[PDB]
């Protein structure tokens, strides 16, 4: 038993709700929350914006220091950072951008990071900006993950249309 609620049932071990993840992860206190991160975890916008404004930029800043000691990411790949106030670890994972022309086949090596953890708050990885199809990426994901992941999706509408079409 943990602690998630209000979740839908869509596998074994995929759980999925309506929900901000910023609210859901203050509430929750998650042992992991994902990010929707970038190779540079430069924060700006989606998910990594929202989850970084909520952290008051300490994610930024932590951030900052990975990158100037390691360099960017894969495509992909994904690093395990602080969760500041939101979580006790942040997983930086990196989907591909539709919108900067990357590989989407590399969407299945992102999920696979999720099965490093055994319990995961996360969003759909490559949906909102990085311009991936959600209802395909909640296919990799239920695919792909083994370990339990409670996806949160802001937008009611595209909830309800994932539900929906999900096989
Ligand atoms: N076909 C699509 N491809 C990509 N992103 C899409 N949506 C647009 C509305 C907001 C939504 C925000 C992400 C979320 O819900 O967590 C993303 C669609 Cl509809």
């Amino acid at each position: 038993v943990n602690s998630f609620s209000g979740y839908l049932k869509l596998t074994d071990n995929v759980y999925i709700k309506n929900a901000d993840i910023v609210e859901e992860a203050k509430k929750v206190k998650p042992t992991v929350v994902v990010n929707a991160a970038n190779v540079y975890l430069k924060h700006g916008g989606g998910v990594a914006g929202a989850l970084n404004k909520a952290t008051n930029n300490a994610m930024q800043v932590e951030s900052d220091d990975y990158i100037a000691t390691n360099g960017p990411l894969k495509v992909g790949g994904s690093c395990v950072l602080s969760g500041h106030n939101l979580a006790k670890h942040c997983l930086h994972v990196v989907g591909p951008n539709v919108n900067k022309g990357e590989d989407i086949q590399l969407l299945k090596s992102a999920y696979e990071n999720f099965n490093q953890h055994e319990v995961l708050l996360a969003p759909l990885l490559s949906a909102g900006i990085f311009g991936a199809d959600p209802i395909h990426s909640l296919r990799v994901c239920v695919d792909t993950v083994r370990t339990n992941v409670y996806l949160a999706v802001f937008d009611k509408n595209l909830y309800d249309k994932l539900v929906s079409s999900f096989l």
